[PDB]
């Protein structure tokens, strides 16, 4: 089962702050693997069952997916203090990694990350799961050549127009938000619309404006991004198709 005995967990260095509390790395001592490196999400306010409810929904949902580019649940400890134990991605959240690895990562690698992300989102799409919070900050880096979707759950600057005007969230909103994430990656983790009032962002989308083509970004990728940003959700592509196009973009980039 998925409940874990606190005695098999050795808490270690704090590796990040989450919505609910500190995120730690640590060791999980099971009989199947005597020393498994894990991540531990903690829940600062989980004495409140309303918080505990929302915190542990993340683990109930993780548990349903099996993809190579989606983080995996190990187990939970539900007595206080409540903990989620999940796979460790030792290079942390994608945004910081992009920031710190600027000048160090090449183009093929940035494309590799977007294509990897699209395969995770095509998989979720095939399961009819809407994610609603696709952003570089919600992706983790397992290795120089492997990123993973780390969260499932306001980010106006990332959201589709119909999310903002009708609070509506669909596979097509996800596609839109994934265009923004691709932009974020080709900009090495610069946030979209920096220094722009949220409320002014919506008018500019309605005005037809869009995020600029990043430097060093290929026309083929920018064209992909702009299809993701069709104002009408029914003109935007499906991740299955985005996945296939990014596969071609990557094979050709590898060729230089
Ligand atoms: O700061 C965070 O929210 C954060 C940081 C790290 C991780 C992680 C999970 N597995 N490996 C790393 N999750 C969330």
């Amino acid at each position: 089962d998925y409940e874990i005995q606190r005695e098999r967990i050795e808490l270690g260095r704090c590796i990040g702050e989450g919505q609910f509390g500190d995120v730690h790395q640590g060791i999980y001592m099971s009989p199947e693997n005597p020393a498994l490196a894990v991540a531990i999400k903690t829940c600062k306010n989980c004495t409140s069952d309303s918080v505990r409810e929302k915190f542990l929904q993340e683990a109930l949902t993780m548990r349903q997916f099996d993809h190579p580019h989606i983080v995996k649940l190990i187990g939970v400890i539900t007595e206080n203090p409540v903990w989620i134990i999940m796979e460790l991605c030792t290079l942390g959240e994608l945004r910081s990694f992009l920031q710190v690895r600027k000048y160090s990562l090449d183009l093929a690698s940035l494309i590799l990350y977007a294509y990897q992300l699209s395969t995770a989102l095509a998989y979720l799409e095939s399961k009819r799961f809407v994610h609603r919070d696709i952003a570089a900050r919600n992706v983790l880096v397992s290795s120089n050549d492997c990123v993973k979707l780390g969260d499932f759950g306001l980010p106006i600057k990332w959201m589709a127009p119909e999310s903002i005007n009708f609070r509506r969230f669909t596979s097509a909103s996800d596609v839109w938000m994934f265009g923004v994430c691709m932009w974020e990656i080709l900009m090495h983790g610069v946030k979209p619309f920096q220094g722009v009032k949220n409320n002014d962002v919506i008018g500019r989308i309605e005005n037809g404006e869009r995020l600029p083509m990043p430097p060093n970004c290929p026309p083929t990728l920018y064209s992909l991004m702009t299809k993701c940003w069709a104002y009408d959700p029914s003109r935007r592509p499906r991740f299955t198709e985005l996945k296939a196009q990014l596969s071609t973009i990557l094979e050709e980039e590898k060729a230089q």
